[PDB]
DNA sequence: TACTACATATGTAGTA
DNA sequence: TACTACATATGTAGTA
DNA sequence: TACTACATATGTA
DNA sequence: ACATATGTAGTA
């Protein structure tokens, strides 16, 4: 089983957010929210290339990478893996822990209802 | 500067500690040796690391140490989850709950509780 | 058979034992979004299939279940698993753990549900 | 959104069971646990083909249909849907519903524990 | 208990 | 782009 | 409440 | 192609 590293996650989102994406195309978008070498980043791409979460496509004269797995399909999958290891009481016990630490503003708490519908 | 995290493997440990407030060497093992399958040594190590990371502490209560948490549960869990979501979900907490219902991971029995948890 | 959309109604009725035309609708027009007529239709169907019956309690019909709830859900899930999971019930629970859909808070209850 | 109908399922399981499968190779294995026409079946496959759940492969001189979706990954998902449409209280409320209707023998109740581990 | 050992996964980047 | 290199961190567990 | 219309998904062929 | 069951919903 191949898993996606937290450092890596950075990358996927950048790709997921742009469907298609290039070596540098990504770096530029990362070298702003993070601070790594353009070489360190590239390795994070190849790494995901090999784990096989994305693929290439010599679109221009350069590779263009794209996801292979479904974003939300995987994120749900990963949170579920996490929470399970952390919170003994599934998804709920967690939500109950956000409000306990009042991480919710009435403007936001409102949206949820209209999200549970 | 040096910052220390609590490993996902380690997390199992805290959960027992936290669950018993006071906790001995084996006391934990016995309690993990059902929800998991490690060696009573592997585990003890997890404790120790957690001790040197400084999330727990000891205290020879009887003739054997009793480790106890140093950090506050809810305090840390909420903190950890935030870190997670931010790395994973681009749209914060919301975007996540949205993701669970799109995957129908909730029963109206549960979805109900939430509201009465929102008020 | 009882259709998935129809299920919505039976839940309401079983929830209320006794149940009226609109009384159903109201309790449905929040957890769903259909036309009061669509709904009504679902009831008629069920009445016609013979899962529920009427009874002019006040001056309007009062439908109630004819089939025993837990007796049906059990029957229904049986047919289901059978069409989907090759290995009966087991092979299902097994599918739920492998996709970690269970929190230890939850897995716990099971044991004491198994004794 | 495209779904997999109860009838269809009989086809997939034949397929996932043999990973690789032939038009007739299927019918054979179904005309024992079921009673349909070698044309009724074929159509179920077709539908599934178009819905996009399986795909063909001219292996010999005949097509060989193979699964396109991951078994466990979808059965999990469908059950989910079902459970929540029916049982108010998710998975739990269901298992508790099998015991009440004593649909379990101590021989099998055992396995569970060792399966919950 | 305390202290020791190790192979893989991960963060982070220089050279062909 | 491709391929190489390394130190800390994490999973697992033997020896004093 | 009671009959009918309608596009879709669906059981059978 | 064809009949039925189904999500939705208006004219009886």
């Amino acid at each position: 089983t191949y898993e996606i590293s937290s450092a890596e996650w950075e990358v996927m989102n950048i790709i997921w957010m742009k469907k298609y994406a290039s070596a540098n195309n990504i770096i530029e978008e990362i070298q702003m929210q993070k601070d790594w070498s353009p070489k360190t980043i590239r390795t994070l791409i190849t790494r995901l290339y090999k784990k096989g979460f994305i693929d290439r496509k010599k679109d221009n004269k350069i590779f263009q990478y794209y996801s292979l797995v479904e974003e939300s399909d995987i994120k749900y999958k990963t949170s579920k893996n996490f929470i399970n290891k952390v919170y003994k009481g599934g998804f709920n016990s967690l939500v109950l822990n956000f409000v306990e630490k009042e991480d919710l503003s009435q403007d936001e708490i409102e949206e949820l209802r209209n999200i549970l519908n």
